[PDB]
């Protein structure tokens, strides 16, 4: 029994690294492998761990011996799960280590982008105080939240604003009835949230879902905040409504590239470089998560196996 | 009847322009005045509504006519109500109208700062992306909050926090019981709060109430808010112990000055400047709150009435 971690870990600490050596021969990179290295390290294991690296159906099919491979990440977009399958390669994420850290991280962009906390701090860096006109703001209290997507993290976002006392609307796929969520359809979302949020995962089929159209029927001072994939809007539809101030703002945790991109330019949005999800809570979770698919896996009895 | 708003409002709006001419002649000054022009428009009006101007006791022996002030502000610091009291003239202050604001905005700087938003967003449009161990934060979920001062606004941001399922811990004066928040001496409060919040006002009985040796007490990642004025603080302390990093950081809405205060050189403060309450809904409630002191005086039967 081989255990690797094919790539940097952010977070690795002792504690882990003994305990997973309990278990069999661990492993670990302190690298992103090129791809052949990446064919090469899935190969030599049995279970794996995977945190950066793309893996494609082109590289799973010159795969071998590796059964179980784990994303560190609640995140697997960037895995073909589906060629996985086809090649009897088990796949399981973890699954809830950040919802904490990422809706608290929500209320953050939220209430930045609503406070022009920005510009507020820098006018008092400028020595100026007690200016009123250019922060005058929303109570997000009794506003309206739109969830997109209600699910682990949805759910302790719609928690988080229901005792706030907001309005909490959204919507999922299965059309589950979530407690405490009045759901819609994503027009009548997109027409009456004061505040959108995404926590949705990306892929074929939710790729660009906040289209141009969607995006043109926000309310004029509505606030988009996005701790998902920048992938999931029409980007540079969102950048023409943020430069037009046709919505007050939008707090983004990704962007679909950074460099140049013309979003940086903008003084209506707030960014974070997906750091959303990094407390001392989580990412201790994120271990306690590694730990549970690996030993339920050698119990025969694997948990967070995505299907 | 005439009525007299002696400075520059920040908001007037036209149904109160309106509404305030049913009850008599409405002057309204759009600038500041000295002491010479306050103490004559005081005394050229029945009653007076004022917003920046101090009115000192030297001022009041000087004021004839003027029967009513009403602060449009909650705090009344810059007046001295004493005098007014001795000199027969009536003050009612606007006691609830920012609450739901400012509570709101304690959590918009507590996460500011938790998060460094400001260097996250500074990260973002130098074009770098998944940057996580600059922004390792604290989940704020099961901290523990001091609130020193739990009236109207503290009580407010109790309620949020309980909305987070934090600790809420606080202080009063009187030491009557307050539900929902547990109840502790200063020095208890610095020492086991992970957040601590002042919502108290200025008078000679609370200014630097945050001592040297009071800040020397608190943990090692606390946050300080501060949403009151900053002469309720040791500032110079509070800059030692910023620069030396002995806390966290702190999130402040006011400053003892600015221009060359070394605190705003600190990359661990966040600061704005005294826009808490400045949101559309306390400033409707400013108003009407207003309206509400002007009539129950023409009723003989003020309300918010200062001492
Ligand atoms: N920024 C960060 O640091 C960070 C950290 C962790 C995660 N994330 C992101 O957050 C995302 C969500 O995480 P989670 O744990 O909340 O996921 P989850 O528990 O799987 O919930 C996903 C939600 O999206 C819904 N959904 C899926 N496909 C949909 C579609 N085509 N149309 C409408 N709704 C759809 C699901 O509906 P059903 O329940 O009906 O299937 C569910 O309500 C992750 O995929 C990840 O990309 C970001
Ligand atoms: N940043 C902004 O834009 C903004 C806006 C509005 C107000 N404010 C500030 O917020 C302050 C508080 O407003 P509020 O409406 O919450 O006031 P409040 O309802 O009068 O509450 C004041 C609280 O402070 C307590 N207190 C008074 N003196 C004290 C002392 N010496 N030691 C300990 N506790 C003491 C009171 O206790 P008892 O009940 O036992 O007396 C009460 O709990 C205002 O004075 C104002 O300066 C700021
Ligand atoms: N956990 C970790 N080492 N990386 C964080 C990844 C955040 C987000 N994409 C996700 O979890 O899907
Ligand atoms: N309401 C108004 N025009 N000014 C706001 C003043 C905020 C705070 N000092 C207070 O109310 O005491």
């Amino acid at each position: 029994m081989k255990i690797t971690y094919i790539d940097k870990p952010t977070y690795l600490p002792s504690w882990v690294i003994n305990k997973i050596n309990e278990y069999g021969d661990f492993e670990v990179f302190y690298d992103f492998p090129n791809e052949e290295e990446a064919i090469n390290r899935l190969s030599s294991t049995d279970i794996a761990i995977v945190e950066w690296t793309s893996i494609t159906k082109e590289m799973i099919e010159k795969i071998s011996r590796l059964k179980y491979l784990i994303t560190i990440t609640t995140s697997y977009d960037y895995i073909d799960v589906n060629s996985l399958k086809d090649n009897e390669i088990m796949v399981s994420n973890c699954p809830q280590y950040s919802k904490q850290a990422v809706a608290e991280h929500v209320f953050a962009l939220l209430f930045a982008v609503n406070r022009k906390i920005l510009q507020a701090d820098e006018t008092c860096r400028k020595g100026l105080s007690h200016i009123y006109p250019p922060f005058l703001c929303s109570e997000i209290r009794d506003k309206t939240i739109g969830l997109i997507g209600i699910g682990q993290i949805g759910q302790t976002v719609a928690e988080i604003a229901n005792a706030f006392q907001m309005k909490v609307i959204g919507l999922n796929k299965s059309k589950r009835n979530v407690k405490g969520i009045q759901q819609v359809d994503i027009t009548e979302l997109m027409k009456k949230s004061d505040i959108i949020s995404l926590h949705i995962p990306r892929n074929a089929d939710t790729e660009i879902i906040l289209t141009e159209k969607l995006l043109s029927l926000m309310k004029p001072d509505a606030v988009l905040i996005n701790t998902c994939r920048g992938n999931l809007i029409d980007e540079q539809a969102l950048y023409s409504v943020l430069k037009q101030n046709r919505i007050r703002g939008a707090g983004l945790d990704d962007l679909t590239y950074y460099k140049d991109n013309p979003i940086i330019g903008l003084n209506n949005v707030v960014l974070t470089p997906g750091s959303a999800w990094y407390s001392y809570e989580a990412r201790e979770k994120n271990m306690y998560e590694l730990i549970e698919n690996i030993e339920s896996y050698l119990a025969q009895k694997p948990v967070n196996v995505i299907l």
